[PDB]
Order: structure tokens, then sequence, then C-alpha cells
């Protein structure tokens, strides 16, 4: 578990806010998404196992990480569309290429499952855990945190998450069988540091889940996009995660039946990379060396 960052921090302006994102190595790109509430970061003990599979791209959403934030901010801000208006056009300006492998997280994975569908084209697998893979009911919500993210999905939410941080502070560590060190968990508070609007971006994002058809946009999306996986033969790589958070139960059986797919499981509550990165790496480079290796 190294502490420090992958890569160099570089940044491009994408409708007029810096994003920032690594960007390493050649070839084929290997994108690696992460979600809620953390950053490339997430990424950056994963990402040595793919070094000389291709070019190795993590990009930070807007809010989070190194990127800048939107104002003035508020509750209309940081929505599933906004997210994905930002970070589509910094892969467009990024020139991934025909062959790219995504490698998927949480919102991340919501990202990148509707990005793949709209460029069925230029994927040639993906590798995904704790991913949102089909709308859900708070049956499917891990049992310990459904009152914090009912809570979220409330007007409890901004003090919730802009007053006291507890998406960072209580969620994310709480979902992690180990503890982090100072310095990881200082990675993760740097953007979010300071109380109020620049800790939106992490409860705009649980707003946005699909529970008990709400938002029903979200739902939408996510029933079309699963729809395709449901039935294409593009190479998958399920990194199942044990106990696992959401996908556990009844979506764990039914990502089980997702064609041209094979799975690991590895120790792991949501935030998987921070339990395993080892294991994840070396099976997303086996995977990659079998759609690329020659
Ligand atoms: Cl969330």
């Amino acid at each position: 578990f190294g502490v420090e960052p992958y890569g160099q921090p570089k940044y491009l302006e994408i409708a007029g806010k810096r994003m920032a994102y690594i960007d390493e190595g050649k070839g084929d790109a290997i994108v690696f998404q992460h979600g809620n509430p953390t950053s490339s970061y997430l990424w950056r003990n994963i990402m040595p196992h793919l070094e000389g599979l291709g070019r190795l791209v993590a990009c930070d959403l807007i809010g989070m990480g190194a990127s800048d934030k939107l104002s003035p901010s508020g509750p209309d801000r940081y929505s599933y569309g906004e997210q994905r208006d930002f970070l589509f056009a910094l892969w467009d300006a990024l020139d991934l290429g025909d062959h790219v492998v995504l490698v998927l997280h949480d919102w991340g994975s919501a990202l990148g499952f509707d990005w793949a569908n709209q460029h069925r084209d230029r994927v040639q697998g993906i590798a995904f855990m704790e991913a949102i893979v089909t709308p859900m009911t708070w049956a499917d919500w891990p049992p310990a945190v459904r009152g914090v993210f009912q809570g979220f999905r409330s007007p409890q939410g901004e003090p919730m998450a802009l007053e006291h941080n507890i998406f960072v502070e209580r969620v994310l560590p709480g979902a992690i069988l180990r503890q982090l060190s100072d310095e990881e968990m200082n990675h993760y508070r740097r953007p979010f540091v300071n109380g109020g609007e620049d800790r939106r971006p992490t409860l705009s994002w649980p707003r946005n889940l699909p529970i008990d058809g709400e938002p029903a946009e979200v739902v939408a999306l996510v029933n079309e996009y699963r729809s395709w996986l449901e039935e294409t033969d593009m190479p998958k790589l399920f990194i199942n995660a044990e106990p696992g958070a959401i996908i556990t139960g009844r979506i764990r059986d039914y990502v089980r039946s997702w064609p041209n797919q094979t799975e690991i499981t590895v120790p792991g509550v949501h935030f998987v990379q921070e339990d395993s990165p080892e294991e994840i790496g070396a099976a997303i480079a086996q995977f990659v060396r079998r759609l690329r290796s020659a």
C-alpha cells in the first residue's frame, strides 16, 4: 500500500474548468475511472500492474481530486449529466483511440458503462468492481448505511455532507477493511477540507443513485446500458468483493449472468482497491494480456 499518487498530475481546461488527470505510457488506452468520494488516487496501487500493457489514463471528476470546483455551486450542480458532460469531453480531448479497456468503480462504472454503450466500437474490454449495474431497492443496499444514504437523499444531506463531511469521514473508511494511514486519508480529504460547497459532489452523487425508481432519468440510463451488457460479447472482468457492498446478493447473481465474463473474488467491502490492490492489478493485467498480448 503505497501512499504516493501514481504518475504526474496534468491539467486541461474543459468548459472553462481545469480537470486533472494521469496519462502515462504508450499504446492502446486503459482508462481507470473512480467514483464517490474518491479520485484518481484510488488507482495508485493498481495502475503499476499495467505498465507496458498500454497507455494508462485516470481522470479526476469535476469537483473532485485536483479538478476545479463548479461555481456558484448548489443542489442543482454535479448531477450525473453534468459530471458526464465534463468527463466525456475530457476523454474526447485525450484522444483515447479505439481499443479502450475500461477499469471502473462506483459512479465511475455508470459513467464508463454509459460511455462504452455510446461508443461500442471503441471498447475492447471492461473490468469492473463494486459497480452500478441495475436499478436498486433499499433491500440491495448495505444495511449498515441505509439510514445514512436515506439521510443524504433528504434535506438532512446538506448538513451531513457540507458541514460534517460524513461521506469522506465516515462512509469511506467504514467501507475499507484495513485502516488507512493518515497520509492516505489526507489525500482523500484534500479536495474536501473546506466546509460548504466544496463538498457538494459527495452529496449530489448519492442523490443520483437509482433506488426505488428515483431519479427516473438515472434508472432509465442504467436500464439502457445494462440491456447491452446482458447481451454483448464484449469481454468482461468482474472483480467480486467479499463481503462486498453494492454488488452482493441478487445483484451479484445478476452480474454473473452476463456473457463473456470471468471473475475473481477479493477481500473488501466497497473501496476494494484499498484492501486488495495487488490481486486486482494482477487480474486486470492478465485480462488485458489475453485481450492484447501476441
Ligand atoms: Cl454515492
